[PDB]
């Protein structure tokens, strides 16, 4: 097989040493146990997939792929992209950390910088602009059924399975909406019970009716309510700041052995709130998008 | 289940476009997707629970753990010694770099910084002493025969298994000893016909009958030959040049979508020469050690 058939079927973990007697269990799946390093694996493999199946791409063509992003997404999909024959071109603002841009060249692929004065906005005019240019495919992460998909006919299952039906709330730090959406149905529709949780950045707290904001939880918050996000599946919203969220990342390295991203630490501090409040017997479910790897030049690690 | 849990049962993927028609078809094992980073998560591992087995060490004792290692090793074992409760000094050259300090102290580990001027000698001084003064385990990564056992329980069996006992060569760029031992014993008791190939840096070939050196391939060539590397298995000796590797792997990774570390280039080169010579329908077998993502400060992806 080849690296995109590697991707997914991730362990789950459960904490012994951040949690208290009073609290549920809490477990954690590890998606930074992925070959590109994270969640994103999952819907960048199923965004091209789904293009292959509905003829737009065919794999080995060299056909273009463009998509502004700069994060495990562009990494994803440099690495499908890489392992079947597209060209991707990836949009971003030009004040990108060299690190990154190291790792996605390493996967071959083409780096736009925008102007860093318009941040997002003219990296995504960019990736608009090369689509209609090139007539190549955006993936279109933030509105792409197929990335729901990747969670509902993959993550979603293998958690279930993981922790045998028994789940009594789901913690999840939403980015594009993909992950809480997928696994969030495939959860409800065989757990009546269950509370799907979203979590957001304090600083950039749209969910909760604030205002966004610039945070330091890579990966996760948006600014935005992206299309594939179904509130309708939302049972709470947990703001987390990044003042009690690295602290505890570095308490997980520290004492479970859990090197994980920034994300990871706000999701898991939401998860033993939602923890203390349901108590002893319940299970509480969450996951890390990615390990600590690509962040040992942040203020989490350094 | 606990970090230690997660570690293992890796993927196999077989090379599609770095090989040629006339090559026997190339299969690497991606050690890097374990939750350590590397495959030395399985000695780690096995050298802490045989410790614990032989009743050297209990579990969330707070015994001290002290090895001389900066590496993958140290990484596994503070990852163990986190989850475990296990308090762990590594001692290495104060001329480290930050990175690595980094990734080591994020899992709790005290690092002991000695002599740049004496290099691993000093730093092998100072674990002895502090074994002598402290009472401490040592592991001793390059003679425990629980290095070598880990591979002979999972590694191989787990390679065994995903090829279908169909292998005609194991190719792997020898450290400890530990992969190459486990793994070419637990294949030569099946397959009569299979062939252990070893690799070394060039620069450092002391298998070959050459002298050691500086060398850029991090995590093998040590230089000596350790304890655990029981010559009598290996068929042969591939020397590899970071001038090959080096491109090479960064072919790998924008021709296969597989991202991996510096030892991964020289072993995939040699399996690549050996499957050249055994032609097709033949099935070479290699290892990754790790993955890219500990490298994008050095010269293969800077
Ligand atoms: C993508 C991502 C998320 C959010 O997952 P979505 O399915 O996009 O909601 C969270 N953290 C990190 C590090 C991510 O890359
Ligand atoms: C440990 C290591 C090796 C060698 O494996 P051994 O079982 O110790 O021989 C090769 N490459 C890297 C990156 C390593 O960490």
């Amino acid at each position: 097989m080849r690296v995109e058939g590697a991707i997914g079927k991730t362990p789950v973990v459960r904490l012994a040493k951040v949690v208290e007697p009073d609290m549920a269990e809490v477990w954690v799946k590890l998606e930074g146990l992925n070959p590109g390093g994270s969640i994103k694996d999952r819907p960048a493999w199923y965004m091209i997939k789904d293009a292959e199946e509905r003829g737009i791409l065919r794999p080995g063509s060299g056909q273009v792929i463009v998509e502004p992003t700069s994060g495990n997404t562009g990494i994803g999909l440099a690495m499908i992209a890489a392992s079947r024959g597209y060209r991707l071109i990836l949009t971003m603002p030009a004040q990108m950390s060299e690190e990154r841009k190291r790792v996605l060249k390493a996967f071959g692929a083409e780096l736009v910088l925008t102007d860093p004065e318009r941040r997002m906005l003219a990296a995504r005019e960019e990736a608009l602009r090369l689509k209609e240019e090139l007539g190549a495919f955006m993936p279109d992460q933030f509105k792409n059924p197929a990335n729901v998909r990747a969670h509902y006919e993959t993550t979603g299952p293998e958690l279930y399975e993981a922790l045998e039906g028994r789940i009594d709330a789901f913690v999840y730090g939403s980015g594009t909406g993909g992950t809480i959406t997928g696994v969030g149905r495939y959860l409800k529709e065989r757990i009546p019970h269950v509370k799907v949780i979203a979590v957001e950045p304090a600083r950039s707290n749209v969910l909760s009716g604030g205002k966004m904001g610039q945070h330091g939880f890579q990966g996760m918050g948006p600014g935005f309510i992206p299309e594939n996000l179904d509130l309708s599946l939302l049972d709470g919203v947990i703001q987390v700041w990044e003042e009690d969220a690295f602290p505890l990342a570095r308490r997980l390295a520290r004492e479970e052995g859990l090197f994980l991203g920034m994300s990871s630490g706000g999701i898991v501090w939401a998860a033993l709130q939602v923890a203390r409040e349901l108590g002893p017997g319940k299970r509480v479910a969450c996951i890390s998008p990615d390990g600590g790897w690509k962040y040992l030049s942040t203020p989490l690690y350094a």
